[PDB]
């Protein structure tokens, strides 16, 4: 128990990708003539972040080289990976010859499987109370370079003789050649590392294509004659890493000030920018013959497909104290541990393994401190309540070996408790109605709060609104979803929606669907509260939606939902979360 | 041909250690100054026309100015602060009372008062010689001849 | 010429003696030490243009 | 500690070549024959860092 | 205390470099036609060395690997750096054209910032008693080599056929070629490491320009016609290390013989050689035209700028005993430690932590040895004084555990002392007038003697002249500082300077100016004593010096100076050092 405590867990992130999101038009230059098609089969998103939270030091220690602070560790490496990111399993193409009888134009075209341009992840906190401490990919490397310089001069002499009937000839020749050149070489990676930071709250890692960075760079050859028909798109210059499957690596650590108090959320953006390839051939003609000059068409759009996640730190959580706590039990009963309210009065009640208000901290000074409040502490002057604690010696307590009682320093007076009321008093010796038996032990209060999955997008204003006493989510949404709130006044965003009030308690689940919502951009396309009986209350559109994605988000029934987290612009909501019990 | 390290994001790495003399006293500040020099790139084409034709000769006008945007901070050290003493101080509790610790003034008189975890003048240093010394100053230390 | 330029660095400040109190004849001569460090363990966000 | 002093790289090469060629041209106007020799020498300096 | 003790401390050398020292003419070939200007900007010298010193082995240990001797280490490394060496904070030049109309000569020239040709460090000992044990720059580098060799032979055949209206032609050829060549390859450094140990008392380390050793190695072009007017000197071929800031690194250790007794001084000398660049272009006005053959005039003078310091070792000092000492307290009193004089008689006095004559050494033989006198040991036969050490058991002593009495083996009886006089005796039992309380502990005596800074130049004849008992010195100085001493017969230097006699008792400071003395040489140019009052006595003249370096050397009040460390040769006076107490 003398080691550094921790609180850590794993967080999943998973998203299937249906065909339509991957579907693009067939050819580029002839964009609309041949129509569209899927460009990747069975694309998948799966990954497991590692979340860890700690105090930078054991409680009570003084002047260690490590400065006092609170540390947040969001990371993955070998130890924890998840499955990964996937686009394709093979490399399928499709040829398209001359649409018409061509005179001079791009005439032979090929459209093959899509390839990943780049991968990206964005981490940021809900507020500015915490700052980035440090991050594994310290920073892209100031590349090594080599420069070579070559200078030389030639001095040649040639003795030649020709012999023939007309007349012999002789030759003496001198050649003086001077030459200089420079060489500059370096190294590149398949996918370049690139970190970008927006601010002391928002940071982004990214991996982008560096080698063969453009489609036309993948040309398997240079060119050919006018008539040569051959599939000119190599694959062997493509790492299967680039398209098939991939797993990232990342370490980020946020700092938190010792004196800070409150709570905050942390926000996770995983994204991949998908793009097909488009290589064509213009029959570049010189008057005699021609050549299917090939040139990549990189103007074809790229769709960034993303998923988001988040979680919550409550800084006042006991773990940040820096000392493994224990309970305190009136051993006369079979189950009576000391609990503390918010105000300061103390009770003896049922014992809980996860009761902070029943948790306590032992120190070098022999005091005892609330995990819920480092301020108040135990003192024998008035056991009815605890006080903001300091060097008052009467706060201090000592164990007597082989006993079941704890003693006070001030005058050796022992601690006692009546067999009925759970009172705490100080006495010289136990009486008939007061027992001294009292034992403690370490307990877990550090299992993290369960994850709350998000639905939509982590863009637009972040707003937490307490679920109203009226237990009815009020919405400005009709066929389009503009604004949300706990009441008709707590809207943020647009106004064009209809006025709706939805029951929140007694709800079995929420089927919330987002995606390509016709009213503009990617947003929560519809809400459908599946109540306790299973009945549906629907606001939004399930018919103006394409590329939809839905969640049937489930709770214990009749759960008193507590807060509403919206990610929403002054027009529409594109992110919804229900901060749980 | 440009790394992101030039424009997008960067982090530095360095270490400095300032030396201070044996027992020089008083106060001092240390000053940190961060600066980045910003400058765009201006490149154009020069019409070098030989009588046959003109080639667009490209030249980057490196004479474009620069702006060194800076920020700064500072902090303070007091040598007499117990940090440079070299030992872990402790209080002295007049254990008859619930809260009394002995404290030293500037002149030398010693008073029993409420305690403070963060009171230099209530803190003291233990040594190999079995003496007890003012954590505020190595020059002052306790003796039983005149405890006042 | 650049959107959202930002500066945010963090620095580690250390203060220490070169030796335990009263120790004699060690390797390191007595002095006072100010340490300003910026490396792996403590860097902060960085510089953006 | 310091601005880096680095390690330069220097190559220097002296070369000399000796070639001999014997050719014959044949045509209607008349056969001709040539025998010739070449002697080349050159210094080369290389620097890398 | 079981660890081997040490004595170590930091010594700072600091020297400002005023503008005039870095001032030179505005051109080389045109000495005065453009005048002069400064070539530096706040050039500075600031280093700190770490001087340690220690016995080669703990006292009493016998037959170990390392033979007994004394060690003085002087180090400049990772944790012993200083600030550095500074010349400039920018890259600068200055165009200059044809002073007069030219026919065929150099006509275009460029002034440049001054560049460190080399850095040097001189390590010296005031006599031969010590020796140069070892040096971290073990030695100059036996540098490896690469030697390729190539032999080649060519065997080509060729069939060439021409066809035209004149007549078909055919030809066949055979080429036989042979060639041989050699390749040599090796590596250099910017400022090559070169050490020169001049002799068994003095060593020199140096880092000198090796790559690009000439200004002509800085060209960017062979030559051109009149069309070019370009400052032809690159700066990128110059490291920032070359000119702006530099920090050295090296380590030296001096050996000292076991049996020697006495005292000695050690001398640290730092130096740079400064030199600007003077490269120009000769317009070789041939019939071909004007070709500006560039040339670097490596003949431009080079000025060495130096600073120095020194310090003092006393072999007789207790540090080299090899065992941490303790005191001896007649604990009847509150402040009474036993002190030993030079002759042997003993006293009881107040206790100083730093008092050698109260310090003592305790060995396996249970003896006690004076730190200042390794020859002497306490013996119970006669406690009035110590005796030369031997195997006499009565010299030996033993502690009684858990007690305060240190007793003697011979017959076992204890050491005693009367409560009044501090006498020592041997007694079987304590009496009324004799106390037995006797305690000790380790006491620091290992602080270093403070450093006496130096002014002038550490060259010329070195000598020591004990300050006359009158505490008043005699000089032959006039318009020039010729000879110095503590008496008219004790002059070192010439004799041309006029007679002078200046009091030394009660002097607070000296305004001493040295450097390029106008009338002759680079030495101590003038002195002005400043008594405890603050008045001035002048010898030499501040007006009769060029490029003066002036300093205000200051002392603790009314310090009885003991001797003069003087460096003068027999012509003038080169340096000064008044031994402080």
């Amino acid at each position: 128990t003398n080691t550094l405590p921790h609180v850590a867990f794993y967080i999943s992130v998973n998203r299937a990708i249906s065909d339509e999101e991957c579907t693009f038009n067939n050819s580029w230059l002839w964009k609309n003539e041949k129509g569209s098609r899927p460009f990747c089969k069975d694309a998948n998103i799966s990954l497991i972040y590692r979340v860890n939270l700690e105090r930078s030091l054991q409680y009570g220690i003084v002047g260690s080289a490590t400065p006092d602070a609170k540390i947040v560790r969001i990371s993955l490496d070998d130890d924890s990976t998840g499955a990964g990111i996937h686009l394709n399993d093979q490399l399928g193409y499709r040829q398209f010859g001359a649409s018409y009888t061509t005179l001079d134009a791009y005439f032979r075209e090929w459209s093959t499987d899509a390839i990943a341009q780049d991968y990206r992840f964005v981490f940021n906190a809900s507020n500015n109370k915490a700052q980035i401490l440090k991050t594994f990919p310290v920073d892209n490397i100031n590349e090594k370079f080599e420069r070579k310089e070559v200078s030389g001069f030639a001095l040649g002499v040639t003795g030649g003789v020709e012999v023939s009937g007309d007349g012999p000839k002789a030759k003496l020749e001198a050649r003086a050649s001077y030459t200089q050149s420079r060489w500059l070489t370096y190294n590149t990676q398949d996918y370049r590392i690139e970190r970008n930071a927006k601010n002391a709250q928002a940071v982004s890692f990214t991996w982008n294509r560096q080698q063969y960075a453009t489609a036309e760079s993948l040309l398997n050859r240079s060119t050919d004659a006018l008539w040569v028909n051959t599939y000119p798109v190599d694959v062997n210059r493509i790492s299967p890493l680039s398209y098939a499957s991939f797993v990232p690596k990342m370490d980020v650590i946020y700092k938190a000030s010792a004196t800070e108090t409150g709570s905050t959320d942390f926000i996770i953006d995983s994204s991949v920018n998908i793009r097909p390839i488009y290589n064509g051939a213009y029959k570049h003609y010189y008057v005699v013959g021609a050549h299917q000059f090939y040139h990549g068409f990189e103007d074809t759009p790229r769709r960034r497909i993303t998923k988001s996640a988040s979680f919550t730190v409550d800084w006042d959580h006991p773990v940040f104290t820096g000392g493994r706590p224990v309970n305190l039990q009136l051993a006369s009963f079979n189950n009576r541990c000391i609990q503390v309210d918010a105000q300061g009065r103390l009770a003896a009640n049922t014992c809980d393994s996860q009761q902070s208000a029943q948790s306590f901290i032992y120190d070098q000074l022999g005091r005892y401190v609330s995990a819920s409040n480092t301020k108040l502490c135990l003192d024998g002057e008035a056991l009815d309540a605890l006080q903001p604690c300091n060097q008052n010696l009467t706060q201090r307590w000592e164990w007597r070996k082989g006993t079941d009682e704890l003693t006070n320093v001030y005058s050796g007076e022992s601690l006692g408790h009546d067999k009925q009321t759970g009172e705490l008093g100080l006495y010289a010796s136990s009486n008939d109605a007061v027992s001294l038996r009292t034992i403690t032990a370490y307990t877990d209060v550090f299992n993290a709060q369960e994850s709350s999955p998000i639905l939509g997008y982590t863009q637009g204003k972040m707003n937490q609104q307490r679920v109203g006493q009226d237990h009815r989510l009020y919405v400005r949404a009709g066929a389009a979803i503009d604004a949300l709130g706990s009441a008709s006044d707590l809207l943020v965003g647009g106004n064009g929606g209809s006025l709706s009030s939805v029951d929140l308690s007694g709800v079995k689940s929420i089927t919330a669907t987002s995606g390509d919502f016709q009213y503009g951009g990617q947003q929560l396309v519809a809400l459908t509260f599946t109540y306790q009986d299973g009945r549906q209350q629907t606001v939004g559109s399930k018919a103006y939606v394409t590329n939809a994605h839905e969640d049937r988000f489930d709770l214990p029934a009749a759960a008193k939902i507590t807060q509403l987290k919206i990610w929403s612009d002054d027009w529409l909501v594109k992110g919804v979360q229900f901060d749980l019990n």
